[PDB]
C-alpha cells in the first residue's frame, strides 16, 4: 500500500521517483525504482567526504592540511570558499562547507586530495557499493541527462552505502562521528526529508539538485525511542528547466515513515 502511495505521489509530480528506506530496527526495506539510477547531484559530496576521512584514519593530521582557494577555483556555488579567496582553508573546513553548505569548490578540492572523480568511485567500490560512479567534477556532475549514467547511483545502493558509512564501520569511530556531526549540521535540507517527518525526529542529510528539476536527499534518521532509518529520495523531471521540488521528496518521506 505505501507502492501504491509512492506511485500515486510519481504520477502526480509528474517525474521519476526513486525511493529506499532501511529501517535497522528489523532490517526491512521499502524499495521504489530503488535499482534504477538517477543523478546523485550534491549528495555525492557525502562519498567524496568520507573517502577523504577515510585516509585520515592512516594521516592523521591530514584533516589539518591547509588548501590554498583562488579566484581560478570558484564555480557556480562557492557560498563559503568565496569568503576565502586568496586564503587556506582545512580539509576538514572544506568537508564541512561541502557536507553543510554543499559548497562546489569544497567538493572540488576534495575531490582533487583523493585524486579525481575515479578514486572517489574506487573508494565506493572498496567499500562493496558497485552502483556509485562519480564520472565528472563540479559543476558538470549536475547535468542530470536522463538516460546519462555519469555521476549516477541507485536509491538501494546509496541507502546500503549509507547505512555502512553512518551506521556501520567502512569509518573508523573518530571519523563516522565527524561525518554524522557535520551532516547533522547541515543547513540546506530543512524543506525536504525533513520536512515530512516529525518535528521532534533527528535527521543528518545531504541534498542535491541539479539538472531536469533534479531534486535529491539522502539521511540518517534517529526516530524518538526508535532504531535509526536510513531514508534516500531521488527526483528527477523531464522538463531540463523544471523547478526544484522538495516537496515530493517531504511527501515521499511522510509516506515511508507513516507507521513508524
Ligand atoms: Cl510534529
Amino acid at each position: 500500500d505505501v507502492q501504491q502511495k509512492l506511485a500515486e505521489l510519481e504520477r502526480q509530480s509528474g517525474g521519476r521517483l526513486g525511493v529506499a528506506l532501511i529501517n535497522t530496527a528489523d532490517n526491512s526495506q521499502i524499495l521504489y525504482r530503488a535499482d534504477e539510477r538517477f543523478a546523485m547531484c550534491s549528495t555525492s559530496k557525502v562519498m567524496a567526504a568520507a573517502a577523504v576521512l577515510k585516509k585520515s584514519e592512516s594521516e592523521p593530521n591530514l584533516l589539518n592540511q591547509r588548501v590554498e582557494i583562488k579566484k581560478s577555483d570558484l564555480v557556480n556555488y562557492n557560498p563559503i570558499a568565496e569568503k576565502h579567496v586568496n586564503g587556506t582553508m582545512s580539509l576538514a573546513e572544506l568537508s564541512a562547507a561541502a557536507l553543510q553548505y554543499s559548497d562546489n569548490v569544497a567538493m572540488n578540492k576534495l575531490i582533487a586530495h583523493v585524486g579525481g572523480p575515479a578514486s572517489v568511485t574506487a573508494f565506493a567500490r572498496q567499500l562493496g557499493d558497485e552502483t556509485f560512479r562519480l564520472d565528472r567534477t563540479e559543476p558538470t556532475l549536475n547535468t542530470a541527462i536522463p538516460g546519462d549514467p555519469r555521476d549516477t547511483t541507485s536509491p538501494r545502493a546509496m541507502a546500503q552505502t549509507l547505512r555502512n558509512l553512518t551506521l556501520g564501520k567502512a569509518l573508523g569511530d573518530s571519523q563516522r562521528a565527524q561525518l554524522v556531526t557535520w551532516m547533522k549540521g547541515n543547513t540546506t535540507g530543512a524543506a525536504s526529508i525533513q520536512a515530512g517527518l516529525p518535528a521532534s525526529w533527528v535527521v543528518g542529510d545531504k541534498t542535491g539538485s541539479g539538472g531536469y528539476g533534479t531534486t535529491n536527499d539522502i539521511a540518517v534518521i534517529w526516530p524518538k525511542d526508535r532504531a535509526p532509518l536510513i531514508l534516500v529520495t531521488y527526483f528527477t523531471q523531464p522538463q531540463p528547466k523544471a523547478e526544484s521540488r522538495r516537496d515530493v521528496l517531504a511527501s515521499a518521506a511522510k509516506i515511508v515513515t507513516d507507521g513508524l
